[PDB]
RNA sequence: GUUCUAUUUUGUUGGUUUUCGGAACUGAGGCCAUGAUUAAGAGGGACGGCCGGGGGCAUUCGUAUUGCGCCGCUAGAGGUG
């Protein structure tokens, strides 16, 4: 729990997963690999109604908890890997990517490299809804 | 030339071939300014270099999606006005 033993001056850099869906937002933080995580922390356990799990506020109070202990466990510094639901699904980012990458920054951490992970398809499987389309 | 053959012809009876004529068949000729309009801003076909998500058969690659196996950390995740 105290972290690596390294010289001060350095920065330890770990990765965050943003994953911004238009009804939540996960903020998830591994080292470089990505293979062991350390701290997860979604807008739903930080907001009561549901209705505000993709809320910007919601983003901003999970990027803030994630980068506190963050600290504890030693990393100083992040790569940012924003990504959206893609696939077959829309491919931009939810109302709450903003808020969470911007307190990151704003909470002491700092940024690496910002890149864009969506998985787009080559061309993909039907999507869903019919072929009128979610009419309403 | 051949065949058949009208009929004229030998003072008058009779027999044969002519030729003269008619019709058909068959040789060697000479002669014609000797005889085939053009080549459709019609068409068909040939040929030459290209052109195209045209067609059929086989082959190859790409992420994505769903599922499964393992590893990590966690209490929510999904969806809707
Ligand atoms: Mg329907
Ligand atoms: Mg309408």
């Amino acid at each position: 729990s105290l972290g690596p033993q390294v010289a001060e001056g350095e920065n330890v850099f770990g990765v965050c997963h943003i994953f911004a869906s238009f009804n939540d937002t996960f903020v998830h933080v591994t080292d470089l690999s990505g293979k062991e995580t350390i701290c997860r922390v979604t807008g739903g356990m930080k907001v009561k109604a549901d209705r505000d799990e993709s809320s910007p506020y919601a983003a901003m109070l999970a990027a803030q908890d994630v980068a506190q202990r963050c600290k504890e466990l030693g990393i100083t510094a992040l790569h940012i890997k924003l990504r959206a639901t893609g696939g077959n699904r829309t491919k931009t980012p939810g109302p709450g990517a903003q808020s969470a990458l911007r307190a990151l920054a704003r909470s002491g951490m700092k940024i690496g490299r910002i890149e864009d992970v969506t998985p787009i398809p080559s061309d993909s499987t039907r999507r869903k809804g019919g072929r009128r389309g979610r009419r309403l």
